[PDB]
Protein backbone atom coordinates (compact mmCIF):
# COMPACT_ATOMS: atom_id res chain seq x y z
CA UNK A 1 0.00 0.00 0.00
CA UNK A 2 0.77 3.47 -0.31
CA UNK A 3 -0.74 6.87 0.80
CA UNK A 4 0.23 11.12 -0.65
CA UNK A 5 -1.48 13.60 1.38
CA UNK A 6 -0.75 17.37 0.74
CA UNK A 7 1.03 19.04 3.44
CA UNK A 8 0.10 23.13 3.63
CA UNK A 9 1.50 25.74 5.38
CA UNK A 10 -0.65 27.35 8.42
CA UNK A 11 0.42 31.27 7.90
CA UNK A 12 2.32 33.11 5.80
CA UNK A 13 5.73 32.60 7.31
CA UNK A 14 5.58 28.55 7.13
CA UNK A 15 5.50 28.54 11.33
CA UNK A 16 3.74 25.30 10.73
CA UNK A 17 2.72 22.44 8.41
CA UNK A 18 -1.22 20.82 8.23
CA UNK A 19 -2.01 17.65 6.72
CA UNK A 20 -5.28 16.41 6.47
CA UNK A 21 -6.07 13.06 8.70
CA UNK A 22 -9.09 10.75 8.74
CA UNK A 23 -10.12 9.38 12.48
CA UNK A 24 -12.95 7.39 12.91
CA UNK A 25 -16.00 5.84 11.04
CA UNK A 26 -17.87 7.57 9.50
CA UNK A 27 -14.47 9.88 8.94
CA UNK A 28 -13.77 13.15 11.18
CA UNK A 29 -10.92 14.99 9.12
CA UNK A 30 -8.86 16.63 11.58
CA UNK A 31 -5.60 18.99 10.34
CA UNK A 32 -2.96 17.34 12.23
CA UNK A 33 1.06 18.69 12.40
CA UNK A 34 3.04 15.77 11.30
CA UNK A 35 5.97 15.44 13.69
CA UNK A 36 9.08 13.81 13.01
CA UNK A 37 10.58 14.59 16.32
CA UNK A 38 8.04 13.05 18.70
CA UNK A 39 6.22 9.90 18.35
CA UNK A 40 2.59 10.29 19.98
CA UNK A 41 -0.65 11.22 17.35
CA UNK A 42 -2.79 13.48 19.46
CA UNK A 43 -5.55 15.64 18.76
CA UNK A 44 -8.22 18.20 20.11
CA UNK A 45 -11.22 15.96 21.31
CA UNK A 46 -14.72 16.36 22.80
CA UNK A 47 -12.70 15.72 26.10
CA UNK A 48 -10.63 18.64 25.93
CA UNK A 49 -11.36 21.32 28.64
CA UNK A 50 -13.95 23.73 26.99
CA UNK A 51 -11.80 26.94 27.99
CA UNK A 52 -9.00 25.03 26.03
CA UNK A 53 -10.45 24.81 22.71
CA UNK A 54 -10.82 28.32 20.36
CA UNK A 55 -11.53 26.96 16.94
CA UNK A 56 -10.00 23.85 16.28
CA UNK A 57 -11.87 20.85 14.75
CA UNK A 58 -12.42 18.27 17.68
CA UNK A 59 -12.41 14.30 17.60
CA UNK A 60 -15.27 12.82 18.98
CA UNK A 61 -14.85 8.90 20.28
CA UNK A 62 -18.66 8.15 20.93
CA UNK A 63 -19.76 9.54 17.39
CA UNK A 64 -16.98 6.73 15.42
CA UNK A 65 -18.09 3.37 15.50
CA UNK A 66 -15.04 1.80 15.49
CA UNK A 67 -13.26 3.93 18.71
CA UNK A 68 -12.52 1.73 21.60
CA UNK A 69 -11.33 3.33 24.45
CA UNK A 70 -8.14 1.58 25.56
CA UNK A 71 -8.60 1.11 29.04
CA UNK A 72 -6.22 2.68 31.95
CA UNK A 73 -4.34 4.51 29.08
CA UNK A 74 -2.86 7.83 29.72
CA UNK A 75 -0.08 10.06 27.99
CA UNK A 76 1.86 13.10 28.89
CA UNK A 77 3.98 15.10 26.52
CA UNK A 78 6.41 18.59 27.05
CA UNK A 79 7.77 19.61 23.44
CA UNK A 80 10.81 21.16 22.77
CA UNK A 81 9.30 24.75 22.93
CA UNK A 82 7.68 24.36 25.94
CA UNK A 83 3.93 23.42 25.38
CA UNK A 84 2.75 19.99 26.26
CA UNK A 85 -0.67 18.13 26.41
CA UNK A 86 -1.97 15.19 28.30
CA UNK A 87 -5.35 13.27 28.08
CA UNK A 88 -6.65 9.36 27.21
CA UNK A 89 -6.42 7.07 24.67
CA UNK A 90 -8.61 5.37 21.93
CA UNK A 91 -7.66 3.22 19.30
CA UNK A 92 -9.54 3.38 15.56
CA UNK A 93 -8.54 3.51 12.09
CA UNK A 94 -6.49 6.59 10.79
CA UNK A 95 -5.61 7.24 7.22
CA UNK A 96 -3.68 9.46 5.50
CA UNK A 97 -3.68 10.38 1.93
CA UNK A 98 -5.43 6.88 1.58
CA UNK A 99 -3.66 4.81 3.29
CA UNK A 100 -5.43 3.05 6.37
CA UNK A 101 -4.49 1.65 9.48
CA UNK A 102 -6.93 0.17 11.59
CA UNK A 103 -5.75 0.06 15.68
CA UNK A 104 -3.77 3.20 15.59
CA UNK A 105 -3.66 4.81 19.33
CA UNK A 106 -5.42 8.30 18.87
CA UNK A 107 -4.22 10.15 22.45
CA UNK A 108 -7.92 12.25 23.14
CA UNK A 109 -6.08 15.51 24.88
CA UNK A 110 -7.83 16.43 27.92
CA UNK A 111 -5.40 19.41 28.64
CA UNK A 112 -3.45 21.83 26.12
CA UNK A 113 -1.40 24.44 27.00
CA UNK A 114 -2.11 28.34 25.83
CA UNK A 115 0.39 27.73 22.42
CA UNK A 116 -1.86 25.12 21.36
CA UNK A 117 -4.90 26.65 22.51
CA UNK A 118 -3.88 29.96 21.16
CA UNK A 119 -3.15 28.27 17.23
CA UNK A 120 -6.89 27.94 15.82
CA UNK A 121 -4.76 25.92 12.62
CA UNK A 122 -3.49 22.79 14.56
CA UNK A 123 -6.05 20.01 15.35
CA UNK A 124 -3.28 18.05 17.16
CA UNK A 125 0.30 16.11 16.21
CA UNK A 126 1.11 13.31 14.25
CA UNK A 127 4.09 12.00 15.49
CA UNK A 128 7.20 10.45 13.64
CA UNK A 129 9.51 9.82 15.14
CA UNK A 130 10.82 5.93 16.37
CA UNK A 131 7.59 4.64 18.74
CA UNK A 132 10.54 4.42 21.88
CA UNK A 133 9.32 8.35 22.65
CA UNK A 134 5.58 7.47 22.76
CA UNK A 135 3.95 8.43 25.91
CA UNK A 136 1.74 6.19 26.56
CA UNK A 137 1.49 4.31 29.98
CA UNK A 138 1.72 1.96 31.25
CA UNK A 139 1.41 0.23 27.62
CA UNK A 140 3.54 2.35 24.86
CA UNK A 141 1.71 2.53 21.79
CA UNK A 142 3.48 2.70 17.84
CA UNK A 143 3.63 6.01 15.47
CA UNK A 144 0.84 5.63 12.36
CA UNK A 145 4.20 4.69 10.27
CA UNK A 146 5.36 1.47 12.73
CA UNK A 147 1.79 0.56 12.52
CA UNK A 148 1.88 1.13 8.83
CA UNK A 149 5.08 -0.28 7.76
CA UNK A 150 4.78 -3.68 7.16
CA UNK A 151 2.12 -2.94 4.57
CA UNK A 152 3.78 -0.35 2.91
CA UNK A 153 5.25 -1.22 -0.56
CA UNK A 154 8.45 0.47 0.40
CA UNK A 155 9.03 0.64 4.37
CA UNK A 156 9.75 4.72 4.00
CA UNK A 157 8.29 8.15 4.18
CA UNK A 158 8.94 11.47 2.84
CA UNK A 159 8.63 14.67 3.50
CA UNK A 160 8.73 17.37 0.51
CA UNK A 161 8.20 20.96 2.33
CA UNK A 162 7.23 24.15 0.13
CA UNK A 163 8.63 27.72 0.70
CA UNK A 164 5.21 29.82 1.14
CA UNK A 165 3.45 26.99 -0.83
CA UNK A 166 1.69 23.44 -0.41
CA UNK A 167 4.13 20.29 -0.47
CA UNK A 168 3.74 16.51 -0.17
CA UNK A 169 4.01 13.53 2.44
CA UNK A 170 3.77 10.54 0.74
CA UNK A 171 3.72 6.79 2.38
CA UNK A 172 5.23 4.13 1.01
CA UNK A 173 7.01 5.24 -2.18
CA UNK A 174 9.44 7.38 -3.41
CA UNK A 175 8.50 9.85 -5.91
CA UNK A 176 11.15 10.08 -8.31
CA UNK A 177 9.43 13.24 -10.44
CA UNK A 178 9.81 15.43 -7.02
CA UNK A 179 13.37 15.76 -7.07
CA UNK A 180 16.31 17.02 -8.90
CA UNK A 181 19.64 14.68 -9.17
CA UNK A 182 20.25 12.17 -6.76
CA UNK A 183 19.30 11.29 -3.13
CA UNK A 184 22.01 10.92 -0.78
CA UNK A 185 21.63 8.77 2.35
CA UNK A 186 23.08 8.89 5.11
CA UNK A 187 23.37 7.17 8.42
CA UNK A 188 21.02 7.60 11.54
CA UNK A 189 21.60 6.95 15.02
CA UNK A 190 17.94 5.85 16.61
CA UNK A 191 19.94 5.98 20.42
CA UNK A 192 17.81 9.23 21.08
CA UNK A 193 14.46 8.32 19.27
CA UNK A 194 14.68 10.60 16.96
CA UNK A 195 15.64 10.77 13.08
CA UNK A 196 19.42 11.93 14.08
CA UNK A 197 22.21 11.97 11.78
CA UNK A 198 25.66 14.16 10.89
CA UNK A 199 25.65 16.35 8.58
CA UNK A 200 29.62 16.88 6.80
CA UNK A 201 29.46 20.59 7.12
CA UNK A 202 28.20 23.98 6.17
CA UNK A 203 28.91 27.27 3.77
CA UNK A 204 27.34 30.67 3.87
CA UNK A 205 26.48 32.18 0.92
CA UNK A 206 29.02 31.98 -1.71
CA UNK A 207 31.89 31.17 0.38
CA UNK A 208 33.65 27.97 1.09
CA UNK A 209 32.63 25.01 2.77
CA UNK A 210 33.61 24.14 6.18
CA UNK A 211 33.82 20.51 6.30
CA UNK A 212 32.72 19.87 10.58
CA UNK A 213 30.47 16.98 11.62
CA UNK A 214 27.34 18.44 12.82
CA UNK A 215 25.19 15.94 14.68
CA UNK A 216 21.46 16.90 14.25
CA UNK A 217 17.94 15.72 14.12
CA UNK A 218 15.57 16.29 11.05
CA UNK A 219 12.53 17.34 12.75
CA UNK A 220 9.35 18.75 10.67
CA UNK A 221 7.70 19.70 14.05
CA UNK A 222 10.37 22.35 14.32
CA UNK A 223 9.74 25.67 12.24
CA UNK A 224 13.95 26.98 12.37
CA UNK A 225 17.32 25.67 11.74
CA UNK A 226 19.15 25.30 14.92
CA UNK A 227 22.70 25.04 14.76
CA UNK A 228 25.83 25.38 17.03
CA UNK A 229 26.40 29.04 17.86
CA UNK A 230 30.05 29.18 16.11
CA UNK A 231 28.34 27.97 12.63
CA UNK A 232 25.11 31.01 13.70
CA UNK A 233 27.70 33.35 14.53
CA UNK A 234 29.48 32.75 11.15
CA UNK A 235 26.06 33.17 9.32
CA UNK A 236 24.73 36.55 10.91
CA UNK A 237 28.30 37.93 10.42
CA UNK A 238 27.43 38.42 6.57
CA UNK A 239 24.45 39.98 7.61
CA UNK A 240 24.97 43.81 8.13
CA UNK A 241 23.38 44.79 11.51
CA UNK A 242 22.13 41.43 12.59
CA UNK A 243 22.67 40.72 15.99
CA UNK A 244 21.67 38.38 19.13
CA UNK A 245 18.99 39.97 20.95
CA UNK A 246 18.18 38.36 24.74
CA UNK A 247 15.05 40.47 25.26
CA UNK A 248 13.21 39.30 21.31
CA UNK A 249 14.88 35.62 21.95
CA UNK A 250 17.22 34.96 19.32
CA UNK A 251 19.19 36.42 16.31
CA UNK A 252 17.20 39.29 14.60
CA UNK A 253 18.20 41.27 11.59
CA UNK A 254 17.24 44.63 9.59
CA UNK A 255 14.10 43.88 7.67
CA UNK A 256 15.55 45.71 4.69
CA UNK A 257 19.11 43.09 4.68
CA UNK A 258 18.99 40.68 1.30
CA UNK A 259 19.37 37.43 3.24
CA UNK A 260 22.91 35.09 1.80
CA UNK A 261 21.32 31.63 1.63
CA UNK A 262 22.98 28.49 3.93
CA UNK A 263 24.39 25.54 2.63
CA UNK A 264 24.31 22.28 4.51
CA UNK A 265 26.37 19.12 3.86
CA UNK A 266 25.08 15.52 3.18
CA UNK A 267 27.51 12.87 3.01
CA UNK A 268 29.23 14.60 -0.56
CA UNK A 269 26.18 16.38 -1.59
CA UNK A 270 24.88 20.06 -0.55
CA UNK A 271 21.96 21.39 0.02
CA UNK A 272 21.37 24.75 -0.55
CA UNK A 273 18.75 27.13 1.51
CA UNK A 274 17.70 30.13 -0.23
CA UNK A 275 18.38 33.18 1.73
CA UNK A 276 14.67 34.48 1.74
CA UNK A 277 13.77 31.21 3.14
CA UNK A 278 16.20 32.53 6.68
CA UNK A 279 13.40 35.40 6.91
CA UNK A 280 10.89 34.91 9.88
CA UNK A 281 9.81 38.64 9.46
CA UNK A 282 8.99 41.90 11.66
CA UNK A 283 9.38 40.31 15.41
CA UNK A 284 6.24 42.54 16.00
CA UNK A 285 3.36 44.08 13.20
CA UNK A 286 5.02 47.08 12.34
CA UNK A 287 8.92 46.64 12.97
CA UNK A 288 11.70 46.72 10.86
CA UNK A 289 13.60 44.10 12.88
CA UNK A 290 12.67 40.85 11.88
CA UNK A 291 13.51 37.29 13.11
CA UNK A 292 15.96 35.02 11.78
CA UNK A 293 15.16 31.51 10.69
CA UNK A 294 18.74 30.10 11.76
CA UNK A 295 19.17 30.40 15.34
CA UNK A 296 21.56 28.65 18.16
CA UNK A 297 21.04 25.40 19.56
CA UNK A 298 23.22 26.13 22.63
CA UNK A 299 21.20 25.26 25.76
CA UNK A 300 18.45 22.84 23.73
CA UNK A 301 21.08 20.29 24.04
CA UNK A 302 20.62 19.34 20.35
CA UNK A 303 20.99 20.66 16.91
CA UNK A 304 17.88 20.42 14.96
CA UNK A 305 17.51 20.26 11.34
CA UNK A 306 13.54 21.67 11.11
CA UNK A 307 11.46 22.84 8.43
CA UNK A 308 13.58 25.84 7.34
CA UNK A 309 16.27 23.12 6.44
CA UNK A 310 14.35 20.01 5.68
CA UNK A 311 11.91 22.76 2.78
CA UNK A 312 15.15 22.95 1.18
CA UNK A 313 15.09 19.17 0.09
CA UNK A 314 13.04 15.96 -0.87
CA UNK A 315 13.67 13.96 2.32
CA UNK A 316 13.36 10.43 2.69
CA UNK A 317 12.57 8.76 6.06
CA UNK A 318 14.11 5.26 5.45
CA UNK A 319 12.49 2.43 8.13
CA UNK A 320 14.40 -0.06 7.06
CA UNK A 321 15.37 -2.27 9.65
CA UNK A 322 18.74 -0.13 9.61
CA UNK A 323 17.06 3.33 9.41
CA UNK A 324 18.50 6.07 6.75
CA UNK A 325 17.61 9.28 5.97
CA UNK A 326 17.58 10.86 2.19
CA UNK A 327 18.00 14.31 0.89
CA UNK A 328 17.25 15.77 -2.67
CA UNK A 329 17.62 19.20 -3.83
CA UNK A 330 14.60 19.62 -5.73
Amino acid sequence: STGSATTTPIDSLDDAYITPVQIGTPAQTLNLDFDTGSSDLWVFSSETTASEVDGQTIYTPSKSTTAKLLSGATWSISYGDGSSSSGDVYTDTVSVGGLTVTGQAVESAKKVSSSFTEDSTIDGLLGLAFSTLNTVSPTQQKTFFDNAKASLDSPVFTADLGYHAPGTYNFGFIDTTAYTGSITYTAVSTKQGFWEWTSTGYAVGSGTFKSTSIDGIADTGTTLLYLPATVVSAYWAQVSGAKSSSSVGGYVFPCSATLPSFTFGVGSARIVIPGDYIDFGPISTGSSSCFGGIQSSAGIGINIFGDVALKAAFVVFNGATTPTLGFASK
